[PDB]
């Protein structure tokens, strides 16, 4: 309750998490501060109306915060760590949200200034903004047991959250981190299919999104295999099995596997370049 | 509250709706009766444990019911209507859930026995079982205004529900009716992609489903275009835009359009055969 | 009982051989209580039937007079000529079992009813694995088949594999799945063997391992209540070799090709029978 | 062999499958079997419990209980396991590695640091051992005695086909019969969807497709004829089956199965190459 939260970066992810946290009630907007070198951002304007404290100065965010989220682009992380490293205290829990960036790389930058930085790495996604996020976290070398439990409590307020080994996170990034983009592409296309068959666009968007929401919820609430739930939809000779055939004829399943793989491979490739630098 | 509901048919759709209605609290299990010529069905066993009254005799379902759902396969509908047509009373609201079957065809069969049958046609989907269904309905020639409002009240308890013109329903069937099957295929494949990149299968299923649920919820709660929400996920040069490219290279969008179209075309084709018979 | 039943095959080809070998291997019938007829004795199937001890004759009337249960095992377009030829020889005691793809009970009963009013007709679809008593058989009973006729036919065909009664309107689809099925399987086993050879296995070992793998997986599914996707999930470890191989199957639309096959077989069956009904 | 104690290090899919097959075969009483795992909250551990298999978290307990010791852990866990119990391997032990890709030489090098001449056998099997129709190959290590191989072949023949091979074939066998059940399950799911599309109930389509594949596989195993000849026997000229074969050929059906065996084998070799660099 006395917990103060800070965001280095004031972009899409910082907005989504601050919106989710405040809607969840687990944090008052006034306990949150975010910093950015650009206050002319739509997300900065939104955070202001929410009641989040804003500043150009990353040092002010550090000084206000107990839990410090790093919500900048991955290549900005080392610059950020050099800038505020001398201002980290024993009270701080540093939570990196950046795609690809390793706990090792973060702990090495911070340890030059003060031993035993408490670091947690997470991967989440934009649906935390409607409290339906998918989040994983890995705890660092000096994180205490209460640090992981605190972070799971906080991130569970805005969706699914579980601890993982760090070597799983790049793959999670390709699945649930990039996942919403696959869904939005799919929903746009399903709506176009509805329009082609005679539905108004607004209705098609609503129906397609509601269908995907409900099916996903069924699977999360069921112990059955997704193929069994699929079997339950189709009648023999019917419309649904005819539609499933044309998906299969296009290699639909393989394209989704291709996407998760391509995201994960790019994440690893980018971090290799960072480590080489 | 005094309303009694009956299901002709005791299969996947009847279970899903009865489960959703009772979980919603809008109906007590004991106000529901369902009939089937086969009590050795898993769905019949499930309905029994819920507290739903079961019978082999469709006439008993009619006699108990105020609202009567037709939840049999489309080709069974005319047989069903011939069987119980003499038992429909002025109190009855007949709600056909059957894919493709027209209000005209139903009103013609029932009108031979008694004038002015009150008929509503709906299309829904299995996620009503977790109260996240997508339902549309069209009112028949003799349905009263309170009949449509009653049905929207009832079906809104288990998900989205809106009135449509009947000529939209076959297209809705290809989008949200068959939709859950597209989602389950997609979730199975996304999980395989997670497994390929090193995630345990149970975790990949959970993450993929949670990602699709959250993205769908974002779109339902946003006024923004799905392409804008997609743009918000990707950073320049990043993992997500790399993954979106490989989806595009496979014609991912076109496959989903193909599916909605194929389902809708099959539905129309099947009903043409029924009308020819 | 069963060994006292006389069985006849009109047609002495691949299906008659497969069934006669299955029945005799099962011990339900003595080979010499089977008679088969063909206008062509220079077939390999006739020679094999002869070596088993089946009675062979060129005269379909002899097969009819010999038999109690009479299997029609000729090509579908031959059935109406067969029915014209021996229809007058069908007796009240006969059970007539059509194995021909596509041919309807109605077409058979219309021919035979011109001779006697209540011909007992059963239609079945089976497959060549009856030869190792692992066939997949369905049957539908005709207008005049007694309840005991269906029970007898199920007992007989269960001796050489799986057997269940179905409505007749399912049989063309069954034909595209389990009737044509063994050919899809032999194609797949030939290709899996080539895959083993490409990766360095001797052909003989690759053939045996591929066939054992498919047999064991199919038996697993038949003995499990789990979805095939779940059994599939259990084979793969994260990042491992099996999931990499499943991806390249998916990239080629592997699933859609098998759906295409069942559909193509069933559509061709319906199309041929429509030409027969037109003729 | 009633004087034989079998142990599993690992209590996952493969250990369950083998234990269920051995016990169903009657060659082992379930109480003569011990399995270890650091995680007792697995579905496979509960199933092993109900069978009457002894469970323990301690790999050393499994080693002390067992004469034949199956390594049923993921390949990257093998070197850790060997470090943990290498000092407990006795002369009596036969160590049977089931792990994909892991070489006899790598196992022998680990165990030899503790006691010379470890008796090592490498095998590749598959999950259908659970219905006693597995396909297993094995290779004997440097110090395996002649009777060690014969004993293993007797034990593994009780749950399916089993033959000795040169070790350099095992990665390819892994891509064919090791991964093979997954190809079949994919095919059976798809064939069932095909049956449903043409009007069959799903339960019936699943049963018929599985029976068709089982019977055709048995036909081939029992026949001296080429699979092409058995295929030819199914088709009549102009008929339904040859029409269906054509659409398989037009999609390169054969090439996809070759692709799968190749992709599995290449990945196995790639993974072990990384293990050997580490
Ligand atoms: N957008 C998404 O869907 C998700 C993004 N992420 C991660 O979140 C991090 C940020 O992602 P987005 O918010 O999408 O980026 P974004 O580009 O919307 O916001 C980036 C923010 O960093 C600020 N910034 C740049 N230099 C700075 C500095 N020196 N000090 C402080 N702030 C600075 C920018 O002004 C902007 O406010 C990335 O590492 C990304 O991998 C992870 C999960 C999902
Ligand atoms: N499964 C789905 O996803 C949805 C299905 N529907 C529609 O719901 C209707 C039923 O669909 P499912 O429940 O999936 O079918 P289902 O096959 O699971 O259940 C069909 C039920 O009808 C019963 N039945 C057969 N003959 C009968 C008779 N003479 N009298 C009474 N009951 C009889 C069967 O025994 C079975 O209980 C279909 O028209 C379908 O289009 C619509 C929305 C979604
Ligand atoms: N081969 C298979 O895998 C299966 C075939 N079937 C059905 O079995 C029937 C026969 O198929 P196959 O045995 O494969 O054909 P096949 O061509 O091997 O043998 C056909 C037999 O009919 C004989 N025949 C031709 N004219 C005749 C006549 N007037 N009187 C008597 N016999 C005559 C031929 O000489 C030959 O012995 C077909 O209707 C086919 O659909 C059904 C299930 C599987
Ligand atoms: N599943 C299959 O279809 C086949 C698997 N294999 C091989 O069998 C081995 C196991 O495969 P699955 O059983 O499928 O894996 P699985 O993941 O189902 O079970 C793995 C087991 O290892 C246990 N484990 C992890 N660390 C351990 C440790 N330090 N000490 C003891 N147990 C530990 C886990 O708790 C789990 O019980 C792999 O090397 C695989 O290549 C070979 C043939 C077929
Ligand atoms: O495949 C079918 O016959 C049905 C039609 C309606 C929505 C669900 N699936
Ligand atoms: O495209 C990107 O850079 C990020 C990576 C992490 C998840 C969201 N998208
Ligand atoms: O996918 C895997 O890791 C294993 C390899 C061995 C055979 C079965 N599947
Ligand atoms: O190709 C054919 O004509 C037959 C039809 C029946 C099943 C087996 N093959």
């Amino acid at each position: 309750q006395s917990m103060s939260v800070g965001f280095i970066g004031a972009g899409q992810l910082a907005f989504a998490l601050a919106k989710g946290f405040t809607a969840a009630g687990v944090l008052a907007a006034h306990k949150i501060m975010a910093s950015s070198p650009d206050m002319d951002l739509a997300t900065v304007s939104a955070l202001r109306k929410m009641g989040v404290k804003l500043t150009p100065h990353n040092k002010e965010t550090v000084q206000h915060s107990d839990v410090l989220f790093l919500a900048v682009k991955p290549h900005i992380i080392p610059f950020i760590l050099d800038e505020i490293g001398a201002d980290i205290e024993d009270r701080h829990i540093v939570v990196s949200c950046a795609a690809g960036v390793t706990i090792s790389s973060i702990e090495k930058k911070l340890s030059a200034f003060r031993p035993a930085p408490r670091v947690i790495r997470c991967m989440t996604n934009t649906p935390v903004v409607v409290r339906e996020g998918a989040t994983v976290y890995a705890t660092g070398t000096h994180a205490q047991v209460e640090d992981g439990r605190l972070m799971e409590q906080l991130l569970s307020s805005v969706g699914f959250c579980t601890e993982v080994e760090e070597d799983l996170i790049d793959a999670v990034t390709g699945l649930s981190g990039s996942g919403p983009a696959y869904a939005f592409t799919a929903l746009d296309a399903l709506a176009d299919g509805g329009v082609k068959m005679g539905l108004p666009r607004r209705l098609a968007v609503r129906l397609g999104a509601q269908a995907l929401l409900g099916a996903a919820k069924m699977l999360l609430h069921s112990e059955q295999h997704p193929g069994q739930l699929k079997d339950n939809v189709s009648s023999p000779g019917g419309a649904t099995i005819h539609a499933l055939h044309v998906l299969e004829s296009g290699g639909f399943r393989s394209l989704l596997i291709n996407a998760v793989e391509a995201s994960c491979i790019r994440t690893r490739e980018l971090q290799s370049m960072a480590d080489q630098e």
